[PDB]
């Protein structure tokens, strides 16, 4: 049976003596437990993605498939991030739980067996980062919490799952068409630091003040949480086209919590500097721009960076 | 046939110059419509004197008409209707509606929009459900709905507790009633005020910057909304601001990036060691309305915390 | 604490043998629970007379206790319910509860359910909203409740209005109810009866066989319910043997495959050509459920149409 | 620009004068229309469908792609079977619209310009057959109708849509990972009917003599439309069980309107001789038996193909 790597962000989801909180385990995996490091998922940060990746593309060739425990609040944060930086091409399966491990019907016991079921299946490899939760699939560019308590709150919400997994089998009917993992030029290995972006929401009567402290503090990027199509508040749009000229990558995205910010639309993006995000919503945007620019400052290759991963 | 007002704040959403009744020719049908424009403002530039134009300018006029309907634009939409929704003394309809395709486009969707919305501003049955918007073939009630979509036509969704009724052929089964206090049964009055309280929103993220939270209470803002991330929770940095704040008179709303779901009461954090209040169903751009008129109202978060239980 | 009686139809939904005080002992927080075995059947094989049984029991014995929980298979729970908030009489709430997990199995949802089911049986606040439905933290009216998919915990929503509150560490913020009439404020009356009217299901789809429906109209069938395409329309050859069906006695319901939306009134189908009844928001085995209890009231189309426009 | 052939199979949903309902069209595409038969699609049948399929498969080579005006009623069952029948490698993109063409904001005339611009965009080409409703590229296998009214109602309600279409341009991130159009052994070009495939509905209380009239009838397959995950009535399942054993065909799918009907959970279909429908809904899973009764009568054989297409 193959070998399977769990890493532990924080604390435990199930019940290393996971095996014994879930003894279903050892049937279908050899399964070995890290911990390699204990917050809460809200104060998830940069240190910890840096070493995440470090670790899984370090250890990459001596484990068969890995599984990330992570907290829910920012797992799609972390999974799309890895989703960019990981070049081990075992699969990584991100999975959480919705409710705490000794309360009534926990959820997760049985979303580590899937987990695990997915990391070991071998129609797995080569589809990215991966999110396994309430029996599904889901890749780690799209997928985002959807609500604030139900054990079915992670959903694939633009493009759908890539599987359901039914009594430790998946029927994969899609993949990931955006690069990912190897495909991508982003390599962290030797950084220490991430450039520094920041989120800014729209709103009516929406202050600029915001936008304005993360310019002060010469953040390399700001990513906007527009309101529909990517759309800003007079205010905000000033600061931040003022910023663009003077060097800040600008990216529109939405508040809106399905749909693309689509480019050359409300916002003439070629006149004023901007990028447009896509299907990223702000906290995914976030990630792709800081990726972004540790490879290049300029606006048009950021966007076609923004259309290609 | 009933009297109907529209109330135009911004660009036309049927063509074919407020004049709509020629746009949409059977509006004739269904009510005798005149038109106002109060402003002409992209929806994204929506501020707190437009929202104190609409209510005072409703609530005057209401002896004079059997129901409103507003064209707005669908970027802020959902934040007016709800602003509207606690202010509006009016017992007649107030309806929103607005296009999510340009007028002058390939199925165009505001000339079966408004005329919807006239529908539901006509409709006897529409009384007392509080302040509506009205988005393709569907009635919606101003809090609990939320633009879903960047660009779908159907993107105006209640994504909590579901909508009030669907419009076939000029008639709508209601169904439900939001059992939230709303208008009338509010202590929410804008009739001499002019001006709001300052009330800002941060994001949450991970490796979130204090920097967004701190120039809001540096500007002295009387409340600040928190998109948290899941149950309403906070980053570190920006959890140390918002307690500081608390505790120095700032009023601190915790809401959720989340699209859906509630921000429940000490759910992990413990909201009355910090002073915090937790919104509910409010989004955040739901909670600062609420919280700016609770301002009006008290400054003490015990209290403030009973009107997000309320309305 | 309230007095709450478990009423079960089958397997136990959570474990660890009616006795299920036992298998979640925090039902002792929140209740005095008793429990009755009233059959022990698989849901995929519920019928009239189990559903008969059922209402006899909750009406007669409503002065011994505050509240039922009724554990129920999921395949078919959707039916059951709307039948109970037809002909229950009892103004105490009446919540069904199931489990998609097998007991045994891991993360099995039926002990939190049925914790929850009781929560809501127990809530003050519960009362007169009907017949209900508490699955993965959510409270579902009786009529809209519908199994959404095939596995998932969460396959139970209320599709077309959405549900009445969700349920947070014990307590439910209810923010709607159902407006149609439920309950005792019907007319059917089961008390005195032992079988239920003939009604069938048949299905629409392209090069759709007559042989279904003719077969229920040569048995004589009281009623058939149409599962149409699209706002409930017909195959052709399906579409004639249900029109002559109509004029001579059998009472027709066009209802849709479709799993949201309303069938509604002559749409495109002359429904008071052919004499035909249009279901609204009720899927197939709901229009089913009412038609049944109509067919106790009246045989007239006319008047069974008035019957799903107000139940 | 492209030349794109309009096939008709109804009512205009635009306003061959569709270039002038609709003049934006000539800025895009050639466009010729044929009117290959006119009926309402609720009466839609297995005649239609043949000479659809030869049509399609005959002019493959004069055109560059194809789009069909169909009724919204069973748009997704022709859609799935030409997904299945058609053996052109230029794209079909079926199409209809929720509001007619004489009605206030109608839908049609915007869903034809998309249903031509993903016809002629060369990124549409191997995908199987699609539908264009809505701003939206779905595939023909998974896309349903959703809502009996709204013009949203066309959606993908398992895996997904394909492509979201803003501004004549389609952002394409997924593709249908089942085998369809070459893929397939199905072949119906010299068929001049097709195997006769019943659907009965399972509800409380369920009669079996709508089985039975199909049984009776010596029908070739019959379709199980299940409860939860493909569950049967008892009196249904004796009367399928038996007709199992002497020769017709069951499929086991459900009426639940997301979801796979799983092999080998609530029912022994390796005892009974019966199949399991996956993901395909009751109309979607008659379509497949159909045309799997046309190549092998093996329940076993049967299977594959739904686990395969």
């Amino acid at each position: 049976l193959p070998n399977i790597t769990i890493l532990a962000t924080g604390g435990t989801i199930a019940g290393e003596n996971l095996v014994n909180a879930v003894p279903q385990l050892k049937d279908i995996a050899n399964v070995k437990g890290e911990q390699v490091v204990n917050i809460g998922s809200q104060d998830m940060n940069d240190n910890v993605w840096l070493t995440l990746a470090k670790k899984i593309n370090t250890d990459c060739d001596k484990t068969d498939g890995f599984v990330i425990t992570h907290g829910t609040d920012t797992m799609e944060e972390t999974a799309y991030f890895l989703d960019l930086t990981v070049k081990c091409d075992k699969p990584v399966v991100m999975v959480g739980a919705m409710r705490p491990s000794t309360s009534m019907s926990a959820d997760g016991p049985f979303n580590l067996y899937n987990a695990v079921v997915t990391a070991a299946d071998k129609a797995s490899a080569n589809r990215g980062v991966l999110v396994v939760m309430n029996d599904t699939v889901l890749d780690g560019r799209d997928v985002t919490k959807t609500n604030t308590t139900d054990v079915a709150t992670f959903k694939s919400v633009n493009y759908g799952p890539l599987g359901y997994i039914h009594n430790g089998k998946i029927d994969y009917q899609r993949t990931p068409a955006r690069k990912h993992t190897s495909d991508t030029p982003f390599d962290v290995s030797k950084l220490n630091e991430l450039p520094k972006v920041g989120i800014v929401y729209n709103y009516a009567n929406a202050s600029d003040l915001p936008a304005k402290a993360l310019v002060d503090a010469g953040y390399d990027g700001i990513v906007s949480a527009g309101v529909g199509n990517g759309n800003l508040y007079k205010s905000v749009f000033d600061t931040l086209a003022t910023a663009a000229k003077n060097g800040t990558a600008v990216v529109r995205s939405s508040r809106v919590p399905t749909g693309a910010t689509t480019q050359d639309a409300e916002v003439d993006d070629a006149k004023y500097g901007f990028v447009a995000s896509g299907t990223l919503n702000p906290q995914k945007a976030r990630v792709l721009l800081q990726l972004a620019l540790t490879q290049t400052k300029d606006p048009q290759q950021i966007q076609q960076i923004f259309n290609q991963y």
